[PDB]
């Protein structure tokens, strides 16, 4: 069964936009969203659809590159910071549920690297 997905807007929480947010969309998100390995990340795991009736038995902070893309969208964030640690959650996500090995488990660190390639250098305020 599936949860609610994480929210993406939230009208007491401040938001912000910054050159290193904005980067984080136009060329990170955008350019990983194109990746061959990028597909069972653009959006929330349907735990139906996908017969994985444990996923969210064993991942209490769900994230997805669907969900940070309207994120940036809206604003939703802080800092750059806040939306790296979603990436990094979402892709903690996959090898905890996971193992070594595995084919998703080979998009998600081929994805990773791609990543922190990108967010080795970012602009500045
Ligand atoms: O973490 C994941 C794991 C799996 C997965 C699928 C079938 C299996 O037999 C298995 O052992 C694992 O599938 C995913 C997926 O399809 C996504 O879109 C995003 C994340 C995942």
């Amino acid at each position: 069964m599936n949860p609610p997905p994480p929210e993406t807007s939230n009208p007491n929480k401040p938001k912000r936009q910054t050159n290193q947010l904005q980067y984080l969309l136009r060329v990170v998100l955008k350019t990983l969203w194109k990746h061959q390995f990028a597909w069972p990340f653009q959006q929330p795991v349907d735990a139906v659809k996908l017969n994985l009736p444990d996923y969210y038995k064993i991942i209490k902070t769900p994230m997805d590159m669907g969900t940070i893309k309207k994120r940036l969208e809206n604003n939703y964030y802080w800092n750059a910071q806040e939306c790296i640690q979603d990436f990094n959650t979402m892709f903690t996500n996959c090898y905890i549920y996971n193992k070594p090995g595995d084919d998703i488990v080979l998009m998600a660190e081929a994805l990773e690297k791609l990543f922190l390639q990108k967010i080795n250098e970012l602009p500045t305020e």
